[PDB]
């Protein structure tokens, strides 16, 4: 999910509710872990008693657990700024839905250019997903053209990862653009 450090999540934590910044959550739990792990550039920490917002198998927004949380270090991130001021800061292998030749497709971050028409959700907050649950969620779309493709440098130096299972999305950031794993 490769998530900037300051994307704002719904969680509970040890049983109770609070909203946090991505990174400082997922920091605190690795350096308080004896149960951290290596994948090359990964730094993986499996946790307890940690709940986040997402859309589950049976198709509603709730508390689920989360497994284990992560990071990586990485050098750039994209900002996508479109019309209204709407924006969100994401690494090179994530998609958005975009019109090109007539129909909605997942176009690679990278890919995009200003002008070009992506579809977001009508809603407050960020998707992050590995799955396809546009127009499987019960919701509005509009259609917003990007202003600006900004290359940044992401808050912390790392990117983030939650792994949710039996939902693998999770809500994470403003705006109400989904962003897929690609
Ligand atoms: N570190
Ligand atoms: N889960
Ligand atoms: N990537
Ligand atoms: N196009
Ligand atoms: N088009
Ligand atoms: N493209």
């Amino acid at each position: 999910y490769a998530v900037d450090y300051n994307e704002p999540i719904i969680i509970k934590e040890n049983g109770e509710i609070k909203v946090v910044k991505i990174g400082e959550l997922i920091d605190k739990i690795i350096e308080n872990s004896e149960n951290i792990r290596r994948e090359g550039i990964l730094e993986i920490a499996k946790c307890k008693g940690i709940e986040v917002i997402a859309f589950n198998s049976n198709y509603k927004f709730k508390f689920m657990p989360v497994s284990e949380v992560s990071r990586h270090p990485v050098s750039e991130m994209f900002e996508i700024v479109v019309e209204g001021n709407k924006k969100v800061r994401v690494t090179r292998s994530h998609s958005v839905f975009t019109i090109r030749d007539n129909e909605v497709v997942p176009i690679r971050v990278d890919e995009l250019k200003v002008g070009d028409i992506l579809v977001l959700a009508k809603r407050i907050t960020n998707i992050y997903t590995n799955r396809k649950l546009e127009k499987l969620i019960n919701s509005d779309f509009i259609f917003l053209k990007i202003k600006e493709i900004n290359k940044v440098e992401p808050t912390s130096g790392y990117a983030y990862d939650l792994t949710v299972p039996n939902a693998e999305n999770f809500v994470a950031g403003f705006g109400g653009f989904v962003l897929h794993n690609a």
